[PDB]
């Protein structure tokens, strides 16, 4: 279907509402790395099962959130291509499942956003690297340590403050015990984007002051769970006050070669000055190696979403074209 525009009406509002309960897992129930996606399931903004469409996500984190459009299209799409069945338009918000239908061919995985080094990847601040055996499940050790730098740096709220040392001190823990540790394009800059989105989106609206307290934390990075009577943000927004948590500690991309401590910058690799790269990397590179030699139908499919990945691109940018127009 077509990618949903903007909400009509942006207001804060309850979201926590009657007709959005909180509700626990059912056998068979699938819950990812993203707490916000996990969230809107076990309310059933999504399908509780968290198994949904790319128009169900992006209308699930615009009407239960205020995520703002372009970033709704941009990272749904994203993950959709490299996670999601193209055929079906489903994709798990979790692990890989038989709900997202028939399998295309090898090397696609469509192993839902559990997938590691699609759209999931190191240096989370409440999931483990993959190297560590789970990337997915909430770690209370990891939040105890995002307790610590809220406690620390926040005045015991999570703010972008706490982002900016808790990100840094994540990608130093990585680079110390993963020596797999990847932290390059796609995960180089959504990892920055993701530390923002508790500070901008789990606050209730009626404060909206960027100051996230530790119950409500634990709820959304834990529980899936918005706080009793959670009211989303009062206008659109993503990722807006990234550029505190980059500014705090400005890293290079690069990852661990094959070692812990041995961090090697990745010239290859897009940056902040060259965010158009990101865009062509993850086109030409990683949509492409899962799709190489696709059939008509998955040509139809990608060309498609492609398409709508290239409308969350920032303006400035040009359309890549891995499988001709
Ligand atoms: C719009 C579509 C969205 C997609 C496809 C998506 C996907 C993901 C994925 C795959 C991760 C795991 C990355 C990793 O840490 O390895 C992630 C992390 C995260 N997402 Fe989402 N997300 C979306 C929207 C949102 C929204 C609306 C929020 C908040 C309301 C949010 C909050 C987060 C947070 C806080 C993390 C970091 C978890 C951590 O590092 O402990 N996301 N997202
Ligand atoms: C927008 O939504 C808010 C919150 O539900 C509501 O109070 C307000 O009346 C709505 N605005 C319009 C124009 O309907
Ligand atoms: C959580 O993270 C900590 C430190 O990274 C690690 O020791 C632990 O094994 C992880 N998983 C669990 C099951 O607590
Ligand atoms: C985070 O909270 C601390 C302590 O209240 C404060 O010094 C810092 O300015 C805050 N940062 C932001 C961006 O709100
Ligand atoms: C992606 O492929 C297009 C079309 O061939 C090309 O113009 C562009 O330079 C490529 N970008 C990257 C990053 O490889
Ligand atoms: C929606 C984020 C856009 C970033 C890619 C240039
Ligand atoms: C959600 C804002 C953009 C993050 C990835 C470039
Ligand atoms: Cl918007
Ligand atoms: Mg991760």
């Amino acid at each position: 279907g077509l990618p949903p525009g903007p909400l009509e009406n942006s207001s804060a509002k309850l979201v926590n509402d009657e007709a959005h309960p909180w509700k626990p897992l059912r056998p068979g129930d699938i819950r990812g790395p993203c707490p916000g996606l996990n969230t809107l399931a076990s309310h059933g903004y999504l399908p509780r099962n968290g198994v949904a469409t790319p128009a169900q996500i992006i209308n699930a984190v615009q009407e239960g959130f205020n995520f703002d459009n372009q970033a709704a299209i941009f990272l749904t799409y994203a993950a959709h291509l490299v996670d999601g069945n193209l055929i079906t338009d489903l994709l798990s918000i979790g692990r890989k499942t038989r709900l997202t239908g028939p399998d295309p061919p090898p090397p696609a995985s469509v192993g839902g956003l559990n997938e590691h080094g699609t759209f999931e990847g190191d240096a989370s601040m409440t999931r483990g690297d993959a190297f560590f055996g789970n990337n997915h499940d909430f770690n209370e050790t990891l939040f105890e340590q995002l307790v610590d730098y809220s406690n620390r740096f926040g005045g015991g709220k999570y703010n972008l403050t706490v982002a900016g040392e808790l990100r840094f001190k994540r990608i130093q823990d990585s680079i110390a015990t993963n020596p797999n540790f990847s932290f390059v394009d796609f995960r180089f800059f959504t990892a920055y984007g993701e530390t923002t989105f508790p500070a901008n989106l789990f606050v209730d609206g009626r404060r909206d002051d960027g100051q996230l307290d530790m119950d409500a934390a634990r709820s959304f990075f834990q529980f899936s769970r918005m706080p009793d009577d959670f009211f989303r943000a009062p206008s659109p927004r993503s990722g807006t006050g990234v550029e505190v948590v980059v500014q705090a500690h400005p890293m290079q991309p690069g990852r661990n070669v094959g070692k812990i401590n041995s961090y090697t910058v990745d010239p290859t690799s897009s940056d902040f000055s060259t965010p158009c790269l990101m865009y062509e990397k993850f086109v030409n590179i990683t949509v492409k190696s899962l799709y190489p030699n696709p059939t008509v139908q998955l040509r139809k499919a990608l060309n498609t979403n492609l398409d709508f990945l290239f409308q969350g691109v920032a303006a400035g940018c040009t359309q890549v074209f891995p499988y001709g127009r």
